[PDB]
């Protein structure tokens, strides 16, 4: 027993087979989701505006995840996340789907990043961590000895605006690297405090 709940923004649409038990919750969530969503434009150029059904389902996932606290919307979050995985991931990873959207479809980089953020955020709010060993081709090749992997870490001079990379990491992968970023800032502040004259070097703090 399921029912089709249609969530859409202009021409793009996607229908969810929600169980009748929580369809009412899902429907009020759809209502509020559209109450927050901006109006369709011609071509989907505005920011915070989906361009593909994948992007819209991702944004719905992000909104529902923002509502769930680590529980009433947890089941609907799990259901729509499962629908997204079944339909758009094709048993592939979120970044593969993102690259496909960027290349084939008329998707921009910020829309790709926020779609990825919404998917991962939904995964961690739905009690669905990435604790399963990924079957990525490169690492399967490494495991069977076909490929050899060397990590190289960059340094200075690569870019004049390295901080936007840290920023985009903190936004796109907030729930993932949030502990790392908070820890790094904590020990950096502690080192500044315990260093003799570090504050002089850090005029605007750290």
């Amino acid at each position: 027993s399921t029912r089709p709940l249609t969530l859409s923004h202009g021409s793009l649409e996607h229908v969810l087979l929600v169980p009748t038990a929580s369809f009412f919750i899902a429907s009020q969530l759809q209502e509020q989701f559209n109450k927050i969503l901006p109006e369709p434009t011609e071509g989907f150029a505005a920011d915070d505006e989906p361009t593909t059904p994948a992007e819209l389902v991702g944004k719905f996932l992000g909104y529902v995840s923002s509502l769930v606290e680590p529980g009433q919307f947890d089941q609907v979050l799990n259901l729509c996340l499962t629908e997204f995985e079944n339909c758009y991931l094709e048993g592939n990873d979120i970044h593969a789907l993102a690259a496909k959207l960027l290349q084939e479809n008329d998707t921009t980089l910020v829309k790709t990043k926020e779609l990825i953020k919404n998917y991962i955020t939904a995964r961690i709010m739905a009690k669905r961590p990435f604790d399963k060993k990924s079957n990525s081709a490169l690492f399967r090749a490494v495991g069977e000895g076909n490929a050899q992997l060397v990590a190289i870490f960059g340094g200075q001079g690569n870019t004049d605006d390295y901080f936007e990379e840290l920023r985009d990491l903190y936004q796109t992968y907030h729930v993932l690297v949030g502990d790392l970023i908070k820890f790094s800032a904590e020990t950096l502040s502690e080192l500044i405090r315990t260093t003799l004259d570090a504050e002089k070097v850090f005029t605007q703090g750290l």
